[PDB]
């Protein structure tokens, strides 16, 4: 499925090449701009666990998640991830712990030593 394909065929967009982060772009966005540090950025998502568990959908709660860019508001695999996508892509991520939770994890959702899965649309960005 698809976090099968992601781990095995992903792109490393890590700058220590760790393949902690892998990527795949799944729907091409707009152009060449992807967004800044301290951006609004607005996304939908949905996060899976590695036992197939769903643990989080925006779609399900018919509203776009909203953050800040590269200030460690998200886990990093978010911040590293969303800053390579264009406005309008669809992409998928494979986040090792150490770009994640770790080994605390994150009652009650998210076990020690999880890897996650997420689909991720960047629905626009501002300044
Ligand atoms: C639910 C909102 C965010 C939670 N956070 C921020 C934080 O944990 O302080 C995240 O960094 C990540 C990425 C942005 C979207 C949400 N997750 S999550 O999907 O990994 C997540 C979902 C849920 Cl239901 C619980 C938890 Cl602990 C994390």
């Amino acid at each position: 499925g698809a976090p099968a394909t992601v781990t095995e065929q992903g792109e490393d967009i890590t700058s220590k090449k760790d393949r902690g982060v892998l990527k795949i772009v799944k729907r091409v966005g707009n152009g060449e701009e992807t967004p800044m540090i301290g951006d609004k950025v607005y996304v939908h998502y949905k996060g899976k666990l590695s036992n197939g568990k769903k643990f989080d959908s925006s779609h399900d709660r018919n509203e776009p998640f909203v953050f800040s860019l590269g200030k460690g508001q998200v886990i990093k695999a978010w911040d590293i991830g969303v800053a390579t996508m264009k406005k309008g892509e669809i992409c998928h991520l494979l986040c090792k712990p150490e770009y994640a939770y770790g080994s605390a994890g994150s009652l009650p959702k998210i076990p020690s030593n999880a890897t996650l899965f997420f689909e991720i649309e960047l629905l626009d960005f501002k300044g």
